[PDB]
């Protein structure tokens, strides 16, 4: 019964490789962290950079959530960032997704104590 804190880690959290290196990286990820287990998540971040790392951006750059909350964060500096997207041929339980990777600012949901990511908002 996973708190907040424990999903945004499972879902958003890959800091184990630099980057993708695969097309097949979406694939394995999304079935991996438990996301096609329902249903086919449509769009899913996974996000190549400490843990650390990905908690600092909660004290960086205040921003609107897209649902216009005012507690996410913009980090200051880019990142490595594998983005996953369910394509129009996906079928549960039959997911499959298009991988990209970038260099992408992320903008992430605080909240807590600690104050740590509880959401992945987008990335610019
Ligand atoms: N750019 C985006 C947009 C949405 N998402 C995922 O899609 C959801 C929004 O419907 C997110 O929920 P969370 O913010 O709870 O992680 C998230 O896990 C994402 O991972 N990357």
């Amino acid at each position: 019964k996973e708190t907040a804190a424990a999903k945004f880690e499972r879902q958003h959290m890959d800091s184990s490789t630099s980057a993708a290196s695969s097309s097949n990286y979406c694939n394995q990820m999304m079935k991996s962290r438990n996301l096609t287990k329902d249903r086919c998540k449509p769009v899913n971040t996974f996000v190549h950079e400490s843990l650390a790392d990905v908690q600092a951006v909660c004290s960086q750059k205040n921003v609107a959530c897209k649902n216009g909350q005012t507690n996410c964060y913009q980090s200051y500096s880019t990142m490595s960032i594998t983005d996953c997207r369910e394509t129009g041929s996906s079928k549960y339980p039959n997911c499959a997704y298009k991988t990209t990777q970038a260099n992408k600012h992320i903008i992430v949901a605080c909240e807590g104590n600690p104050y740590v990511p509880v959401h992945f908002d987008a990335s610019v």
